[PDB]
């Protein structure tokens, strides 16, 4: 079927992301089709080394490719990479796509990854105690959604639209009126990308225990997604080109906040599970299995040990979806 | 022979502002030079109406033999954020100023000219976020027509201008989200001045609300400001010079003063006559002479603050020391840059 | 009870113009309300100041004429010093004077008054006939200069501004957008109309053969009432206030190089301002208007030989209107 | 390598200009960066023009195909109101003017500056220096190209000089000084007030002949340099004699053949030269001065013609030659071209 990627030590965060980029036809074919002084050669070398990986992923009959070249080339925000250290896979995704678009521009090409993954918000402030309204465009490569106060994607996406009331003491300063005014601040989507990448905000820091911490809360997301209710236009239609998406990719994280393990479930343009060296078949077409493998949450574990005693302990599903990739229905 | 402006009832907020614009030569000569002046469709005519009536006023200020002019056309024409103006009601002089420069600029643009008041009065900040726990830095441009400085927690202009540069440290639980690193990171948020205007209008933030009393209030705190001002330490260049990667000097030309309570009270303008061959007090219909060249008078009329009043009553038989507040003080400072009729404000652009 | 102005030698061109500006209410009262490149600004304020003095004496004093010694000393024509015995073009004088007075005001803070009162503009239009483009720019004017040699009356020569010139054939207009020559009408419409409209009859020119300036004394009639609408941007556009009354005729009499200037002006009734003497006149009557201002040839009836010979000879009326001043009804 | 553009019939005038615009980086990256594009008629029209140029620039940057077929542009584009017959030849400069005007209108309407006017736009100071009187008259006149005379000069510098020398309005044809109210001998000249970042220069090779009822082409010899100093033709430069002003040649839009037909193509420099001839973008020897001369300067030569046997020698014209030169200023992606202004 497919070709894997060897893990150097703790580079599943590289693999899980690359493999997801590889499986977007537009980025695969885009990258393979390409014929401060140090930074320019760096970025091109990253693009150049990604090409090689893409080449071997298309070509090879071997079960996995070792990307020794990428590992030596890659730097994460300038500094050198310890291949035994785990890193935020999103942080890695952000560093790679910047560098690729930097590398393309540097060879007089149009910014591909920004085009395929880039959207923008209309940041709207509607003043309620005065007639002023303010908006600026703010760009995004990922949509970052709340996991701790919502149980599914649609509800957390609606939070962008609902906004926050800037009120009383915490009121918005209207520049024109020269006063504090009660005001809705919300974010609508102005430009929807051909590929919509969504981060489930599962990671944070525990002050009381001096360490990074993972929220494994239950959180569900659909196979088909309609973004119209969250767009500028859509909200205008309510208030007085394709807006539909299908799930194609799930980047999972499994284990602790500091370490743990990354892998990627992806559709064949059925579902395959890309886990470092081994790209296996899986039941992601089944909804219960989608639920157990990705939605997270608690359950009652039924523990046995030589199977003589039976314990019943609350367990966390510590394996769950971190990043969702959705493809626009006209793409 | 300076002409005043009639007060309709509570219109000193218009007069004080208008007079300050009239006395900026580039604006005066710019506005008077615009020919062809004499819903979406409604607003372009409205805005040109505003421009037209200002031209008229400016005309009479420049020419009339009278002690004052009565700008009825303007009063009838002017609408503050849509609503028609009740001439008996006091308003924030800065609101008025904002509404007025916006309308003028929109009139001039509709007529193919540049946004004159935005060119003369407009600057811009560089809103810089400097991450301390990661190598990232984020910058965006934000325009301003007025620079707004804190009066409560500072005692002079220079120190409160320094607050823009010193910034605020976004830390701990309140830490900045670096979107590339995808984590909370300790960060300095600050504003440096990117573009300095030929005329720099400065708001002393003297008004707020009291929830306990359900009324607007005035902070009459002491606050001093100099006659010459160097803006370099607060600019992008000047801070880049200090860190290691056109005139920046300014002369005080005007003080728009507010006197009395936050709800009502009274506005008037002290302004320099820009001359080759001094200060005058423009108070609605009477433009009187004044001692604003002297620092002690400047201090008493504009710097605000508390003092000990020698109060005399009981047909002069009782002297009492009561603590008093100077409720008359500077609200808006006008500063004019040292390298300041410019032909390029009148030229067609569209 | 009007006051005259003394002629220094050949300064009737000054008087004729000054007296014509004195009788414009808005210019009189405007001037009377005003109390290398460094010397230019100081020169101009001298000129304004000195005119104010003349305006002062014309109104207040009851002498038969004023002598403007200071204005003579002060006034310079395009940098150079005035020779008080040298005749000059009264329009040159007018242009140099209105420039100076507006330059003086602008420096003193006031707005340009004379430009306001006398200034108009043209929409300089080019209408391409062989392509769809049109080009318009705005030119300004203090006087309107009309052809006299090829027209017999004011309305028809004003009409010439509108008729324009056809830029055709080998002399065609380059359309900048199309990048080729195209047949084009170039015309001037009046964009802005001044409260006082001043109009030049183009009577003077040069004769290369004789090495001297020429005067054309051709017949040329002008009405007491003028409608300017047909010559305006808006009037032409409608078709495809603006009313004036005559208030002053600046006359020139005699030879082109020398000769003599005086001003007929309305008070209610016409008065002839001729240097020191301000006699009354019959300019209310149309035959006098015609004989004094319109020019043209006539058959002179000459008597000589102690009244024993009558001979008929063609004669030119060498006394005629040079500059008309019209005031806008409002 | 480079992507060509398909000729629709007689649309090499479109392709030759577009390609030259595509190769100006500040225009390329400027046009591609404009979002929100993807009397009432003209606002939609002009934005449509911009949008369809964006897709072309899209395909020229991206495509691995040998040429792109700009079907959307052909449907969209109108020349002075009328729909364009794709079989008709047109003046390449007439196309260029219509296109820059339209792009500037689209941009102004979207709140951005007039990009093409910022990059290609200069202005003259139309001076009139009265010699018989102390008056001087001056007005600003904008230009999108410099138009230079080919017939009475042999090279760029001498014909640029002509602008400075001017015409003497004298004798009966003397200038009317408004202030002096007389005719006065006067120099009328055009000096360059503002120099653009890209300088487009028209060589005036086309006119009408009245005898023969048809358009004609002057193929006279006219040479131009690779490096060009514009200081002596500017206001300040003449003010000396009484931002960089140096330019590098980056572009030559050539016309080949008859006045009313013929063929356009574009030699453009690689920021080494390349020949953009509709669908085929080929290497060329434009770095060599003999090749520059033979391909662009025009003029007559002695042709050596061979037939069967027969070796005749007939005088002949180079009917292939430069029409429009594109020079790029030495101090020239600029964010201030894409900022909001309205
Ligand atoms: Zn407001
Ligand atoms: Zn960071
Ligand atoms: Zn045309
Ligand atoms: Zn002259």
């Amino acid at each position: 079927g497919f070709v894997g990627l060897k893990n150097a030590g703790a580079t599943c965060y590289m693999n899980s992301v690359i493999q997801q980029l590889y499986m977007i036809p537009s980025i695969r074919n885009g990258i393979l089709a390409i014929e401060t002084e140090d930074r320019a050669a760096y970025n091109i070398g990253v693009l150049r080394h990604l090409q090689v990986i893409f080449g071997h992923l298309a070509a090879s009959r071997l079960q996995y490719y070792v990307p020794r070249g990428f590992w030596k080339q890659f730097r994460l925000w300038g500094e050198p990479v310890n291949l035994r250290e785990q890193h935020d896979a999103l942080e890695f995704f952000n560093s790679l796509v910047d560098s690729l678009d930097e590398a393309l521009k540097a060879l007089g090409h149009p910014a591909m990854l920004s085009k395929v993954l880039g959207g923008s918000f209309a940041d709207q402030k509607i003043c309620q105690g005065c007639p002023h309204r303010y908006e600026c465009e703010e760009s995004f490569t990922t949509l970052n959604v709340d996991i701790r106060n919502h149980q599914n994607l649609l509800d957390s996406l609606e939070q962008y639209v609902k906004g926050d009331l800037l009120e009383g003491a915490n009121a918005y300063h209207c520049e024109k009126c020269n006063k504090k005014v009660d005001t809705v601040k919300r974010l609508l989507i102005k430009k929807l990308p051909p590929v919509l990448a969504i981060q489930l905000k599962r990671f944070d820091y525990d002050w009381e225990r001096e360490c990074a911490i993972k929220f494994n809360d239950y959180f569900e997301f659909p196979r088909e997604l309609d973004m119209e209710p969250y767009t500028v236009a859509g909200v205008a239609k309510l208030e007085g080109g394709s807006t539909k998406y299908r799930l194609v990719g799930v980047l999972v994280h499994s284990g602790q906040a500091s370490g743990g393990h990354y892998y990627s479930y992806i559709i064949q343009r059925r579902w395959y599970k890309f886990d470092d060296g081994d790209v296996t078949e899986c039941k992601m077409d089944d909804d219960e299995e989608m639920k157990n493998q990705c939605f997270g949450g608690e359950y009652m574990g039924e523990v046995f040990d030589m199977m003589k005693r039976m314990s019943y302990r609350r367990q966390k599903r510590w394996w769950n979806a971190y990043i969702l990739f959705y493809e626009r229905m006209d793409t």
